[PDB]
């Protein structure tokens, strides 16, 4: 009868209703709402969490891109390499900055920036490598780090799909790592409206983002340096910290159902699955399908009262928003391949095991017809 | 005793304790947390407060501000006149676009900019002029408009410390006019947390934003254009309705708490009051005072327990974020004077009377001291 929904948001709410309510009861009663005691929590929380020193909370993940460049000195006439295959804002963040963004493909096999396609894209106005741990997979952070040593470029992850995800053990955001991660209500640690952060081990970059974020200052009135306004309000920071708690919980939960769709959905032919990089601890932000006639996929699933989306539709240097200024069709192949094949498959820690089964069986219904 | 404090945020919550905690509740579950229904509902609320078509909610005042600009087609290479004396928020947004913010004295007794100066700053690179109508007072939008219209530049109002003002009878963003609002904690219409708006009468410039605000985006991953992530939270937007509701009611007792000022510290020596330019209904976000010896009268009210704020200490061309490409110090002394001289009192539609007074007696005290 009911569809199965690509993602229960108010099933979020649900399962942690009263501390929930209590967390805004308190912020509403506190009478500070802005740069105050929540945020701060969530800030060391998070960090913690995370296995770094520092976090700065701020309005969204694209932000959190934007504001980490621009504190890394990045700007106009710098280089910037980008996925070609990842979420827009990825390049915006890198526009937003003056600077020129600059998409390297992923690896044939995994999601996520092609190392070796990395090196030859360098020029000698890179500056930063801006991968992306797309859907919950963690890029081959050894290979991208040693690239970047020996290249003298900074490394801004974003990682706003990747939460408490592991590169060979360690969180994503760990150590002397700059990543940026979003807090959007639908992201796999959300809230109730607009949120991102900055984790690093660099409690300089994480002061200038401080002052960043806050209208360049540190002090009521005090600008210092050119600045903006993009903060993460207490109310969701307090949401957030609740969140976390569950983080790893919830996280397993989305493991379990995507060993569940590639048990289920293995063998099918015609239907790609997801191939976990080795030494990694993935968070299934998104659990993605490729193949020909996707569009009959979704429609087959759709007709089956099952919800799907497509991450995403058309690619980056496609878009009108970047058109007339990236690669020409054709010439970011993996990419344009992705936005053709891929479907997402409902996934989260509301998804009962039945209604994925529900999913897989129509998957393999529509594929052996095919 | 107990000091009185420069505005109660607490207060306002307080008020409306119940409204409020059942409009979050709602938005709580509804499962539904970006632009949504409240967010429209607010939107047309507001608008239809502002007399006038369009409400695009965003992240902020600042951002209100830059993205209308992007949305009028501002930017690199372009000039856009600013008030020497503001928040600096208002330059940073025509900064933001990667246009120049061009500095213009305000009007020696009125926090506003002075038409007459802006006509001599006028360059064939100007494409707008960007009057703030600062502590709640509009600027001569008459002037200012004639001016344009003359020019063919574009104006872009910053509005966020003046929500329901009224400029000749109108309010402050009607018809016509492109105001930008912020609904930061503390602004006469805040909520808890960031968010602002841009009101238009514009469809196409409404549409526009509503994309900006959203990722260059009208349906869900189709980026038309190039975009950002601004947006007001369907949570704040269900308590903004309210608010609003009582934003003429709120506003109005700022109003009575100003005259009471006003006639309790008329004839004071070296106390400036505050203007009211004529044609004007201001909502009196802030309540200033100038003086030559600002500090101590400052740590005098202090000494008598009331909390001040002064907005602003430093003049934007002289705070290091702009120094470097601002006029020198000296070279705008309408800017330079206020900053040395102003003072805010308490002021909020929860301050009360007892308070007020107690206000006006310590400055009274003070200005007539033996000397
Ligand atoms: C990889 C990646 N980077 C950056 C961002 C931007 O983060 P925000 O905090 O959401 O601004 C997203 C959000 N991806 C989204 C959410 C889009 C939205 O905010 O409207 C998505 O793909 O639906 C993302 O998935
Ligand atoms: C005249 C004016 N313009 C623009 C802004 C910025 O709007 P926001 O939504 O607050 O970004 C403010 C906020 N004035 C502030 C609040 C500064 C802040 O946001 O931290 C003030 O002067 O304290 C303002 O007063
Ligand atoms: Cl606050
Ligand atoms: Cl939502
Ligand atoms: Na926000």
């Amino acid at each position: 009868t009911p569809r199965v929904p690509f993602l229960d948001l108010k099933a979020a709410y649900e399962e942690l209703r009263a501390e929930t309510d209590a967390a805004i009861a308190r912020v509403l009663d506190s009478g500070r709402y802005l740069l105050g005691p929540e945020l701060e929590g969530f800030e060391a929380e998070f960090a913690a969490y995370c296995e770094t020193d520092h976090a700065v909370g701020v309005n969204s993940g694209m932000d959190a891109l934007q504001l980490a460049l621009r504190g890394l000195g990045i700007g106009p006439g710098d280089e910037v390499i980008v996925p070609s295959h990842t979420y827009i804002a990825s390049w915006l963040a890198v526009s937003a900055t003056g600077a020129t963004p600059v998409p390297v493909e992923p690896h044939e096999d995994h999601p996520t920036l092609d190392p070796l396609l990395v090196e030859k894209a360098i020029t000698p106005r890179t500056r930063a490598l801006l991968p992306v741990h797309l859907y919950g997979h963690p890029a081959d952070m050894d290979a991208l780090r040693e690239l970047a040593d020996r290249h003298g470029l900074h490394i801004v992850e974003d990682a706003a799909q990747a939460h408490g995800a592991r590169y060979r053990g360690r969180r994503i955001g760990a150590g002397s790592s700059v990543a940026a991660f979003s807090f959007y209500p639908g992201k796999n640690l959300g809230c109730f409206g607009d949120g991102g952060a900055v984790v690093t081990g660099d409690p300089e970059l994480a002061e200038r983002l401080r002052m960043l974020r806050n209208y360049g200052s540190r002090q009521k009135y005090s600008h210092e340096t050119k600045g903006t306004n993009s903060r993460l309000d207490e109310m969701q920071a307090a949401v957030l910290r609740i969140r976390l708690a569950h983080l790893d919980s919830w996280n397993g939960r989305r493991s379990a159902l995507a060993a569940e769709y590639l048990s289920g959905l293995a063998g099918l032919p015609g239907i790609g699955l997801p191939v976990t990089a080795p030494d990694t601890d993935p968070v299934w932000h998104l659990f993605t399908v490729r193949t020909e006639r996707r569009d009959e996929l979704r429609s087959h699933l759709d007709a089956r009262g099952i919800d799907t989306l497509t991450h995403y539709p058309v690619p980056v240097h496609l878009s009108p928003a970047y058109a007339g200024e990236a690669p020409p069709e054709g010439s970011l192949p993996r990419a344009e391949s992705f936005a053709r094949q891929v479907l997402s498959l409902p996934i989260g820690p509301h998804l009962e095991r039945p209604q994925a089964l529900r999913v897989i069986d129509a998957v393999r219904e529509w594929a052996e017809r095919v």
